[PDB]
């Protein structure tokens, strides 16, 4: 995250860190005791999740480690299009209980509104060109922009992809390398998933692209109910 500051230690209880033995590589959102939502492109053959984390060096007392018991991506997703249905559901190998630094964030109940103020967060790079990874997660506020802005900046962004466009018109505040999979929270609602962006990060003509969570809520709920055979909207 660039153009921001260190997050408050209590404002990201739902933030999940994805890591392997090399380090953190993605973020995720705890939506209930046994489920985490992240980006499909954050999938890997071997990884674990750390909950209740703030600083990588100073352990939080209630920090928990979890493994992916089951993973779900849209059955009708085209694997050759990284921007097509970039969302993945993960069932934990063991449920977690609410604690000082751990609590779920509910699925959105209302669609995103252009012009709303949104917050981004993650352990991604805090510098635009060079890669500088912080020990603590950084936070920043940005605006939900008209989809036309991203359309003009990204020739690869097709109209059929269910995405949201966010940042500020002049650039300078944006997600960066390593923030993928994290939540985009607008008006207190989990509205998007960090999905795609450009490098250098924070270019005015190239705002961040986030997966529209609202559109996948029904699919998500059916998988949680036990209908892991459900398909995503075209
Ligand atoms: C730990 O994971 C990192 C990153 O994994 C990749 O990126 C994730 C977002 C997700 O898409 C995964 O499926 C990817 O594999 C690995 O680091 C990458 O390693 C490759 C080659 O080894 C390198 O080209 C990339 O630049 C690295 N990171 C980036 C920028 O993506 C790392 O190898 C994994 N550690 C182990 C031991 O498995």
């Amino acid at each position: 995250v660039i153009g921001g500051n260190e997050c408050d230690i209590n404002e990201h209880r739902f933030l999940v860190a994805f890591f392997n033995t090399t380090g953190f590589f993605c973020g995720g959102t705890l939506i209930n005791p046994e489920w985490v939502v992240t980006a499909a492109h954050c999938d890997s053959t071997d990884f674990q999740m750390q909950l209740g984390v703030h600083s990588k060096k100073v352990l939080n007392e209630d920090e928990q480690t979890r493994n992916p018991k089951e993973k779900f991506i849209c059955p009708n997703k085209n694997n050759n299009e990284v921007l097509d249905k970039d969302i993945m559901l993960i069932k934990l190998d063991k449920p977690i209980s609410n604690s000082k630094h751990i609590a779920p964030l509910s699925l959105p109940s209302s669609p995103p509104s252009v012009g709303s103020v949104c917050r981004i967060m993650g352990w991604g790079s805090i510098t635009p060109v060079k890669e500088t990874f912080p020990d603590v997660p950084y936070c920043a506020n940005i605006n939900l922009l008209d989809h036309a802005v991203c359309q003009a900046g990204y020739p690869e962004l097709l109209a059929e992809y269910r995405t949201l466009c966010a940042g500020i018109v002049q650039g300078g505040k944006d997600t960066c390398g390593g923030d993928s999979g994290g939540p985009l929270i607008c008006n207190g609602q989990f509205q998007g998933i960090v999905s795609y962006g450009a490098h250098p990060c924070g270019q005015g003509p190239k705002p961040g692209i986030y997966t529209n969570v609202f559109d996948y809520t029904d699919w998500i709920q059916r998988n949680i109910a036990g209908n892991t055979d459900a398909t995503c909207p075209p």
